[PDB]
């Protein structure tokens, strides 16, 4: 990403573009954070229902 | 950690195992989310400014 400085000299279409980018980059990265999680509590549940 | 170790636990050693990740997804999520609002902002206003 950039700064308002630069972004402001950017085309309109240049910036609609990069401002549509931002969800799916953000979807992904709380995908990986949720994935994360639950390859953490997985141990955990197992070792729960081993005993 | 391993499950090797997590098996020898209690039971209530490991829910609170458990319990103790909530906050902590909770935090880096709000963190994420905040990250994605910040970086729309600044392409807002550039788009506004023109």
């Amino acid at each position: 990403g950039s700064d308002f400085d630069f972004l402001k000299n950017l085309s309109l279409e240049e910036l609609q573009m990069r401002l549509k980018a931002l969800d799916p980059m953000m979807e992904r990265e709380i995908e990986e954070l949720r994935q994360r999680y639950t390859a953490k509590r997985q141990p955990i549940l197992d070792a729960m229902d081993a005993k």
